[PDB]
């Protein structure tokens, strides 16, 4: 209907707000942009589905995401990806895993205090009958 199209429209001005607030705090700027090929040749021999900010502003444009459920496994998986990545105990390592955890629950309070619990469930119903 268009009702429900106007409720994933909705869905997307949300999603993109979240994400920009995240993309300009300086402390996730290594989140922002894929990770360069040439600088780390390594990187993709290691983590299977790379993922960045950059790629989730994108991806709400191209209608991949139709709950806010479906958007956090992305922000859960750039967290992920950069402790399996860093994992030792020297401070460059450290500061990278702080960062990650740090936009992770950045991400999680924003969506507890700003989405309203009925408009997350009304996508995830009109998802389930498509």
């Amino acid at each position: 209907s268009m009702q429900e199209e106007d409720t994933f429209r909705e869905l997307r001005i949300f999603l993109r707000n979240v994400t920009h607030r995240l993309a300009i705090d300086k402390r996730f700027r290594v989140f922002t942009k894929p990770v360069d090929p040439d600088e780390v040749p390594d990187y993709r021999t290691v983590i299977k589905e790379p993922m960045d900010l950059s790629s989730v502003i994108s991806k709400i444009d191209l209608h991949k995401y139709l709950t806010v459920k479906d958007y956090l496994r992305d922000i859960d998986l750039i967290c992920s990806n950069a402790l399996e990545y860093n994992p030792d105990r020297d401070p460059g390592d450290r500061l990278i895993r702080h960062r990650a955890c740090a936009l992770r629950d950045t991400a999680y309070a924003i969506i507890k205090e700003e989405l309203d619990e009925d408009f997350e469930q009304l996508c995830e119903e009109i998802q389930e009958s498509r």
